[PDB]
DNA sequence: ATGTGACTTATAGTCCGTGTGATTATAGTCAACAT
DNA sequence: ATGTTGACTATAATCACACGGACTATAAGTCACAT
């Protein structure tokens, strides 16, 4: 669908697997559906902040060190 | 409320006056409503991530300086 | 596949609605995999005793009235 | 050791008994074979229902009634 | 006749993921009236 | 100009499931030698 969505999903599972979690972890740790991270991973998800911010504190990393990440992916080529 | 929600918003707020724009043209210029916008500046709306990306275009500013904003914003 | 197959995965998930667990309950509570659960309740899985009995704790029901049930399934046209 | 699974093997025993079969002939009758059959016969075989029920078919049992000795078995 | 041990192969059982239909909560959008 | 309040609809997020490919553990099936 769109730029910023495509990227977002993209570290949501790069870190993700940098810390060795399957999906399955990230979904408990995070308080959102087995399915639903899932559906990110496949860039098939628009999600809210809060979400965003749940996904965060389930991956174990803070909103800067994300927002971090996020940047370089946005800038790869 | 969350936290990171009202950093988004406080730094939307901070961009446009930065710009000297009105919510009014910034609603006009994403294509989004006033009300919408006026809603999120006082942190009364969890956006998605394809609204913010709409707030961005009309604020006229990238992705990359905006995060750089949050960044700064949310460090204190 | 087979006669008894059948009457056993349909038994399991009769007792599991009547108790309102959904396959997810189940197959923790009984340790097994969340498909594993599900892949014999598509009858498409002959299992072992051992795993039977596992089950059988899961759905928190002795090994005898499980067996009461089978006996009725396989008698019902 | 599993309790099931031993009660399960002590009925096999028991049917086969009381019908004077030997494990030879249990084997030959219901397709298997006969180290298969000595093994679950020790309870040192964990077998799956396929199983159980071609030793049924040997036997010559009907599923009903070895479940209604299983059950009796089981209640010691 | 039965028991045991060792070995091979077929498949039970595990682990991690994709995909979806149905349902509930809530964001996305708009009116009205406000200041 | 911005703020606030509802009602409306589109979709984010939830919940119970099915199905898959890849992998590990173990049952299924044979010999050999045993008694
Ligand atoms: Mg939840
Ligand atoms: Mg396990």
């Amino acid at each position: 669908e769109s730029f910023l969505l495509s990227k977002v999903s993209f570290v949501i599972k790069k870190i993700r697997l940098e810390k060795g979690m399957t999906q399955e972890d990230l979904a408990y740790k995070s308080n959102l559906d087995r399915t639903y991270i899932s559906g990110i991973e496949r860039n098939s998800r628009n999600l809210t902040i809060k979400s965003l911010e749940l996904i965060m504190k389930g991956l174990e990393v803070s909103d800067v060190v994300f927002f971090e990440m996020l940047i370089k992916e946005i800038l790869k080529h």
